[PDB]
């Protein structure tokens, strides 16, 4: 590569760098927390269908 | 050095001399877009995430 090449390269790695980038989180609870609430309406539901099939 | 040799030195640099050679070119603006294009890109998925933190 020519030294005018290298120079160029020089120049945009150093602005393709400092971008912004997002942090990996942790929103396993949040989903974890959402689970448990679908679980529990799912629960609901099949105890009151189970009322009709025991009838009781 | 002999007569020859400063004969042969004055050839040689006239077409050693006389290749094309790059331009540097201010390639900033290209590389700036490319910079505020990610940061884009970043800024939704903090922006995503955040969401889910915020629960809201």
């Amino acid at each position: 590569f020519t030294l005018i090449e290298l120079a160029i390269v020089i120049v945009i790695i150093g602005i393709l760098v400092a971008i912004a980038v997002p942090r990996f989180v942790d929103l396993t609870d949040q989903a974890n927390q959402a689970n448990v609430d679908a679980t529990a309406a799912a629960v609901r539901s099949a105890y009151a269908i189970a009322t009709v099939q025991a009838k009781g």
